[PDB]
DNA sequence: TCAAAAGAAGCGGAGCTTC
């Protein structure tokens, strides 16, 4: 069969053979159903160049009927050009194996018998063919491993995930805190080695339409693969169409050796035509395109895996919320679009991101992270327009046709869209393309219609919609339309009206909206002119939407899923605080604000933290250097950060703000120092900001006063923007040369012998690494310090024992499998080296390691809920191999061998269940339910409804937030460690693995003197504590569910879940309900007895 | 801290080494 297909093929496809053993063959054989239509051809460039020569031509080829309308002349040309260039790459790569066949005589040693075949630069040369005193590529492989190159080349870039700050820390091998400015801009702005050649491998191996033999080594199954994409990147260099760029660590940090690879792929102008349909290529080659958009009734198939995690099937209630968020229609709104297209990219930038920094006249970092800004709106226009030009062939009316996206289930069980670029992850697009469409009669402004409208433009303008009743925010609606924005509305009419808009658009739009500008801004306002010019206003057509927004969502769901005690009344007021109300019929949270609360969680906590502070002051109240360090600290903090205001007589305040991202990424399981990192970032990127403005400031006059120049905003005066000066250098001072260490449970200061000095030049400016780490001391031990014991205070510290316990036990069997499997190859391959058909570069077959996972199943690496499977120890890791999988024929490129094996959990632990049983269950809910709303958009912890469903979506949707407090994440780790705990032989883990452990199970001290008995009963004491914890929970989530409860979880329009229970707790105190709560969990606990 | 990983290259044909 196989061997039918590739008769020529060098070697023996047996691997019992002495001589040369052909391994492509005895690693891939011919699927049941045909994959690619290009297996069997003996030239498929030639024959895809025919085959997209013409529509008829490309019918015929893909036996279709009709193609794609976007496959029209233009289009044809460029592919005509982009085939005679494939024959380019085709020739580059010939070259290079001929002159790898050469060198060091290769070709002759090949020959002869030297098993080059095997080696990992030389696993190519399983597809040549012998040619009179040489070899040759088998033409079929090449020409189909170069269309599958040309396609990456044409998409790859807008399928590469998003790279963040701990992914640039991970791969530069630096502290995340210390990374130079636009260091994660480049990174982010390029792929790595591995990220370039493993999705070019995918492609290739795609294209070749073969199957992998599970009794084949992984050195050849997926190292042929490999090393034809490593000479094809290769390839690409040479031709230019990658840039690949050797970033030297050593300057960003002298410390790193670190020589890291960068690759770029050219792109390609964007109104070229091959943006308008750059899948051609793959939809002729593939029988199954996995890249296309879907128009009309052509629905996306359901992903039968969770992302990344082959090892996880996505269970069937996920499979159906994946089909019914892949079911719905998405529409382009016109209007918008043609906005997009008057305003022009150039101001849309000016107006959305830095537009033209052309006057490289501003902070040198500044400078960087205003690139990046432009950056992500750039690509996210042309992306949107690249879109568009395609909808735009399959209908003269483009806004009539349907768009279909596919979504799949990530490790955290979230639905995400895929693609970088789309109404779910870019604020761009998401104006342009809507699901959420309505008729609606605003004829009268007294209707209901009307009224939803202004929800929907208030939210749009940011008011706190949900802080306040439909009837107080529909005053503060119209106050800002005839108010500020009227001069924006105004415009928008004439656009609505002519088409065109003023030169100074940017300037009206920018001056209107204030800080409350964004691109939902700019729908608000256009679907508000666009009203005011509406010819029949009783049947009102827009996409305008109200979002249904989980209130501070995170840290309210890991209260409500893992809190395991008594009721407490500080939880019960601070639970309000999130939409869960108590003995109060109907309440929502609009009336919650307004009338009982109006701080949210984030508020208490920053007013804790205050507390918190203060108390830490008194501590050291005498202490005259330690006093003024902390106010040094707070008086940067005020110079540049909004959230915080010393005022006159030294009255601290402080914005809910400060405590956003802290208390969410602290429910994420972050560290202190990482958050502390996090500040610090928020006051330089102000700062290098401020050094923009002073530059600007003597450009508009030679002579303006330094201190004048840098504070002359902030500042009512002379003497006064001397006074912030003065402030600015004398805190730069304190907190650069001096930080607080911790010794004996103490704080004391300690010189750092590097503290700032000399003249300041606003353009070179920098806070250097010796300098960042001082602020950030500075920063831990007198800010985040006290904000983790506010945030504490504020979740609750039972919350807080309920992820340690979860963090310990997902570790130690994280740890434990880890171990396992890593040993387990160890043995295999000990085997494998007493075969005399296996070598030292060949791995296990797919077979033995789907053996090695199975020997895995009685320590239960997997969690389930029931509705939702969770793999947290799941990861793709170089270290199982330890080994180069190939390299390009230039000995160079050499891409390291991931293998699917479990890895250490960390505190990952936390982030999988909070998320996955709480917004992650919600969302799966909602749309699975009975009645599930329909037409919306769902980013994970919110949802966008059409103005005609805004009440019946919302209730629904805090509705599915009460069958997703059901859950019991605890429980559900405790039925998997239980299993883990009846299984598990401490006994045969490593050194290594037997101390991680005993970290998370054994107080620091009791392990030098732990023996393996000794952390086998701490690690068993920690299912206790989670079989306690679980029962708690299971207690409270029944109790909770027999009294009356109110929940507006998702706010913004006021329609709370009633739950009917029917104990009434009305008219009472939340110390009455706690203790009637109790009554009834003491009872419950009886119950069960 | 979750969403996905992750250094390059001489000599020799693996994996130690130096930057």
């Amino acid at each position: 069969g196989i061997d039918a297909v590739y008769p020529s093929l060098v070697g023996t496809a047996d691997s019992k053979a002495e001589g040369i053993k052909n391994y492509f063959k005895l690693s891939f054989t011919l699927p049941e159903e045909q994959k690619s239509r290009t297996v069997g051809s003996e030239a498929p460039l030639k024959d895809v160049a025919q085959a997209l020569s013409s529509r008829a031509r490309y019918e015929l080829f893909t036996e279709k009927e009709t193609a794609n309308p976007a496959f029209n002349g233009e289009v044809i040309k460029r592919y005509k050009e982009l085939m005679e260039h494939g024959e380019g790459i085709a020739d580059i790569l010939r070259s290079r194996l001929a002159k790898f066949l050469n060198t060091k005589d290769v070709g002759k040693r090949f020959a002869q018998g030297t098993e080059a075949n095997r080696w990992v630069g030389g696993k190519l040369l399983n597809i040549v063919e012998q040619d009179g005193d040489t070899f040759k590529y088998n033409e079929q492989l090449l020409q189909t491993a170069v269309l599958a190159g040309l396609q990456w080349r044409l998409t790859a870039t807008s399928n590469t995930a998003i790279k963040d700050a701990k992914d640039v820390a991970a791969i530069t091998g630096i502290d995340q805190a210390l990374l130079p400015e636009g260091l994660v801009e480049q990174f982010d702005t390029g792929m790595t080695l591995t990220e370039a050649v493993s999705s070019l491998a995918q492609k290739i191996e795609s294209y070749w339409g073969l199957s992998r033999n599970p009794n084949a080594p992984l050195g050849y199954t997926k190292g042929i693969p490999t090393a034809m994409a490593a000479e094809i990147l290769a390839a690409f260099v040479e031709s230019t169409d990658v840039v690949e760029n050797i970033v030297d660590m050593s300057e960003i940090d002298p410390d790193n050796k670190k020589t890291i690879g960068l690759y770029t792929i050219t792109e390609l102008d964007s109104f070229d035509p091959i943006n308008s349909f750059p899948t051609a290529i793959e939809e002729a080659v593939l029988v199954n395109p996995t890249e296309k958009m879907f128009f009309g009734d052509d629905i996306p198939p359901v992903a039968n895996t969770q992302l990344r995690n082959p090892a996880v099937r996505n269970t069937p209630e996920q499979k159906a919320a994946l089909k019914a968020e892949q079911a719905t229609e998405f529409y382009v709104h016109t209007p918008m679009v043609q906005f997009y297209e008057t305003l022009g990219k150039d101001r849309i930038l000016e107006l959305m991101g830095a537009g033209t920094l052309n006057k490289e006249l501003l902070n040198d970092n500044h400078a960087k992270s205003l690139e990046g800004k432009n950056r992500s709106v750039e690509d996210s226009y042309n992306q949107l327009f690249s879109v568009i030009e395609q909808v735009r062939a399959q209908s003269e009316d483009i806004s009539t046709v349907p768009i279909h996206y596919a979504y799949n289930m990530t490790r955290v069980g979230r639905m995400q869209m895929l693609g970088k670029y789309n109404p779910q992850s870019a604020k761009l697009v998401r104006e342009a393309i809507l699901p959420t469409k309505a008729t609606l009669d605003l004829s009268n402004q007294n209707n209901e219609d009307f009224s939803a409208f202004q929800l929907g433009l208030a939210q749009a303008l940011d008011i706190k919609v949900h802080t306040m009743t439909r009837e107080v925010m529909s005053d503060e609606l119209t106050k800002l339309l005839e108010g500020n924005l009227k001069p924006a509305i105004d415009m928008m009419v004439e656009f609505n009206t002519t088409g065109s808009l003023p030169e100074n658009a940017v300037d009206v739009l920018n001056t209107a909206l204030g800080d409350r500008k964004s691109f939902v801004a700019l729908m608000a306002l256009m679907e508000y002119s666009r009203y005011l010019v509406a010819e029949d206003k009783s049947a009102f057509v827009t996409p305008l939407y109200v979002e249904a927004d989980g209130v501070t969502n995170g840290p309210i769901n890991a209260m409500m899923l893992m809190t395991g005690g008594l009721f407490t009344p500080d939880w019960i007021r601070n639970i309000a605080k999130g939409g869960l109300f108590i003995g109060s019929p109907n309440k929502t949270m609009n009336e919650h604000r307004s009338t009982a609360d109006n701080n949210d969680l984030y508020q208490a906590s920053t007013n804790a933290l205050m507390e918190s502070l203060g108390k830490l002051r008194s501590n050291y109240a005498s202490n005259m250097p330690i006093q003024s360090q902390i106010d040094s600290l707070l008086s940067l903090m005020d110079l540049f950060l909004p959230d915080i205001n010393l005022g006159e007589n030294g009255a601290l305040e402080l914005k809910r703000g400060i405590a956003k991202n802290p208390l969410t990424i602290t429910i994420y399981g972050s560290g202190a120092r990482g958050i502390a990192g996090k500040l610090v970032s928020s006051v330089t990127d102000a700062i290098y900001e401020r050094m923009s403005d002073v530059l600007k400031a003597r450009a508009k006059d030679p002579n303006i006063s330094a201190a004048m120049a840098m504070f002359g905003k902030q500042a009512a005066s002379e003497a006064h923007a001397e006074e912030l000066l003065a402030r600015f250098l004398k805190d730069m001072e304190t907190l650069t040369s001096t930080v607080p260490v911790k010794r004996k449970g103490v704080l004391e200061l300690q010189s750092t012998g590097t503290g700032a000095k000399g003249k300041i030049n606003p353009k070179t400016y920098t806070i250097k690494g010796e300098q960042l780490k001082a602020l950030q001391e500075n920063m831990l031990h007198f800010f985040v310090e006290p904000l983790r014991n506010g945030i504490t205070q504020t979740v609750g510290e039972s919350l807080v024992y309920s992820t340690e316990q979860l963090q310990k036990a997902t570790q130690i069997q994280s740890v434990v499998l880890e171990d396992m499997f890593k040993q387990r190859v160890q043995e295999k391959l000990a085997e494998k080296a007493k075969d005399p058909t296996w070598k030292k570069g060949d791995f296990l077959t797919q077979k033995e390691l789907n053996d090695i996972q199975a020997s895995l199943n009685n320590l239960a690496p997997m969690i389930e809920t029931g509705s939702q499977t969770f793999y947290i120890a799941g990861s793709e890791n170089a270290e199982v191999a330890n080994q180069v999988l190939a390299t390009n024929l230039d000995d160079r490129m050499r891409v390291p061998m991931s293998i699917y094996a479990p890895a250490q959990a960390g505190v990952a632990g936390i982030p999988f269940m909070t998320i996955g049983t709480g917004d992650g269950m919600m969302m799966q809910t909602l749309s699975t339910m009975k009645g599930a709303p329909k037409n919306t958009l769902k980013i994970f912890d919110g949802m966008n409804i059409g103005l005609n469903d805004i009440t019946d979506a919302s209730r629904k949707a805090n509705e599915a937030v009460y069958t997703s407090w059901q859950g019991n994440p605890i429980k559900n780790v405790y039925e998997s460690y239980a299993k883990f705990m009846k299984n598990v032989d401490f006994s045969k883990l490593s050194p290594e693995a037997l101390e991680a452990i005993g970290k998370s199970a054994l107080e620091y001290d009791q392990r030098e003197n732990a023996t393996v008995d000794d952390i086998a009963n701490a690690a068993s004491l920690i299912e206790r504590n989670l079989r306690n914890i679980a029962l708690g929970v299971d207690i409270r989530h029944k109790v909770l569910d027999k009294v009356n409860l109110s929940i507006d979880q998702m706010a913004a329009v006021g329609a709370p879940y009633q739950n009917n229970g029917k104990i009434d707790l009305s008219n009472m105190t939340p110390e009455q309900q706690a203790d009637e709560l109790n009554k009834l969990f003491r009872e419950e606990l009886e119950a069960r007895k």
